[PDB]
């Protein structure tokens, strides 16, 4: 089985993986993979996937990309339970749904923080005003749709427990953060849904879930962090470029 | 039962399902919703759904949104082939995992051409060159890791025959081609791949899905096309906002 995980604890969708995996207790040989360094990018790790996106897990000679995919596949092989992915048709598809959502509406538009603080100066790229704003303006103007739309009046945006669609947005959330951005300030029913998370996921585990992120703004005042290779400095300007 | 499917034909997701619905004969009431016109704004629709996107379903008083969450479901609800949506849990995750790609490489980066060719002027408002361009390369780039990761060898993106995967990509890379860009030009692999599903979706469904979209174009030289409200006018805002 080997069954190995390759992530890095910095992005936020590889946390989330690691979380489910963690959580529901599942044997994983856990492969560090420095992003800000440029491991995903290095010639052996595309042999294992060509994109170099983090996480990837490997199953066998199956390797299999997206924490989605893989959190679901995970969840299926090892059974966990249900409540973390209903087989409820009705239930399921509120996932789905949210899922879906949230590569439009999450992914994408809360990790900018990161860039615009770290990574973006990290090269020398300093992001303008304008996006800046734009972005922020863009995540409460989606929080507050994951508000009044998923979490409404129920403790979760999938449903009535713990699921999938939590774990995801949360660990995409928590990275602004980690950074200064506390999103759930004005936002009970947020603050509300997220510490009901946290309660269900228990603080030891997601103070080491997190740990990495939260020390990152640091080294990165410190100058601790690593000088990206061309390869990822190449993905990091691309990335930079789509910051609308 | 009622189930009804509000959908605008100009929206590829909107596509994806209803080509699906009907080539599994599937007993659906046709809600259309001018979205150029912004009708999925309208206060009755919210009432229907709150995030006023398309397409969206109705079963019974069970209202789900996103193309993937409702291809599911369909397919879950009405038993559709397996080849579809595999239970093989190695097989159903390969679906996943593109479908999760998709939505962060596919879905937002080929349908801008329809902004910068027709709803961006619809409204005044003029797509700086260097997103256009930089847009398009953006495409042929992610057209190129579709066809050496997904399509590789093999048929289909998630796998041996054709899938939901196939459905979206193909309904969301329509589009930039209805508008004339020809993405399939120097890739026979993938007009290769695409002539397949056309083939196994059959001229005549095709012929209707499409329709609409490949004539827009021009109901937008003959200034056909309709005013947009002004909620449609600040979404519309919105997204061309985001276009990097
Ligand atoms: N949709 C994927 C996205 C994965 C992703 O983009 N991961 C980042 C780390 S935060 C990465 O590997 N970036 C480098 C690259 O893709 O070139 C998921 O959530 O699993
Ligand atoms: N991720 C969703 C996105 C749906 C979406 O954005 N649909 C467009 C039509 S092409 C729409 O409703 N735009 C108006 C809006 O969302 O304000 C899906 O693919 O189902």
């Amino acid at each position: 089985m080997g069954l190995e995980l390759f992530l890095d604890l910095v992005s936020q969708p590889s946390r989330a993986v690691y979380i489910f995996a963690k959580k529901n207790g599942i044997p994983l040989e856990l492969r560090t993979v420095d992003l800000v360094k440029g491991q995903h990018k290095s010639k052996e790790f595309l042999q294992i996937n060509s994109l170099g996106k983090l996480p990837t897990l490997k199953d066998g000679d199956f390797i299999l990309t997206e924490s989605s995919a893989i959190l679901i596949y995970l969840s299926c092989k090892y059974q966990t339970p249900d409540h973390w992915y209903p087989s409820d048709l009705q239930a399921r598809a509120r996932v789905h749904e949210y899922l879906g959502w949230h590569a439009d509406c999450i992914r994408g538009t809360f990790g900018i923080p990161l860039w615009v603080q770290v990574l973006g100066p990290l090269i020398g790229v300093q992001v303008p005003e304008e996006k800046v704003e734009r972005n922020r303006t863009a995540m409460d103007q989606a929080l507050q749709w994951l508000e009044d739309k998923f979490l409404g009046d129920r403790p979760f945006l999938a449903g009535q427990q713990v699921t999938l669609a939590d774990l995801m947005a949360l660990e995409e959330l928590m990275q602004p953060v980690a950074l200064g951005y506390e999103l759930f300030e004005g936002r009970p029913r947020l603050a509300a849904w997220r510490g009901r998370v946290e309660a269900f996921l228990g603080a030891e585990l997601c103070q080491e879930a997190h740990s990495i992120i939260l020390s990152i703004l640091e080294q990165a005042a410190k100058k601790t962090l690593p000088t990206p290779s061309p390869e990822a400095y190449q993905a990091m300007l691309l990335r930079i470029a789509r910051i609308p």
